C-alpha cells in the first residue's frame, strides 16, 4: 500500500485520525494527523506488536495532540507491513504501561 488510515476510538471524548503515506516499497513513512479528547501531556503512541514504536504524542491544554512524524522503521508494504495492525495511544498520560487505550486498525487508503 501507498497510503493508510487509522481511525482511533477510545473512552469518553478520545478520538483521532492518523494517516500513513509511503512513496516507495522500502521508503520512509510519513505519519500525520491528530488525536483529541486526551488528558494534557505525553501519551504513548505505537503500533501493536514489534517494530512499531512511534514514541509519544503531546496533548495540549485543549486535549489535542497534533502528529507529524517521519519514520523509516515501519512500512506499508513487505512482511512487517503495518497494514491490518492496530494503532494504539495510551489514554493515561506519562510513561509506563497503561490499560486504557484508544485504538484503531490501520486500513488501506491507497
Amino acid at each position: 500500500a501507498t497510503k493508510a488510515v487509522a481511525v482511533l476510538k477510545g473512552d469518553g471524548p478520545v478520538q483521532g485520525i492518523i494517516n500513513f503515506e509511503q512513496k516507495e516499497s522500502n521508503g520512509p513513512v510519513k505519519v500525520w494527523g491528530s488525536i483529541k479528547g486526551l488528558t494534557e501531556g505525553l501519551h504513548g503512541f505505537h503500533v501493536h506488536g514489534a517494530g512499531g514504536d512511534l514514541g509519544n504524542v503531546t496533548a495540549d491544554k485543549d486535549g489535542v495532540a497534533d502528529v507529524s512524524i517521519e519514520d523509516s522503521v515501519i512500512s506499508l508494504s513487505g512482511d512487517h507491513s503495518i497494514i491490518g495492525r492496530t494503532l494504539v495511544v495510551h489514554e493515561k498520560a506519562g510513561a509506563g504501561a497503561g490499560s486504557r487505550l484508544a485504538s484503531g486498525v490501520i486500513g488501506i487508503a491507497q
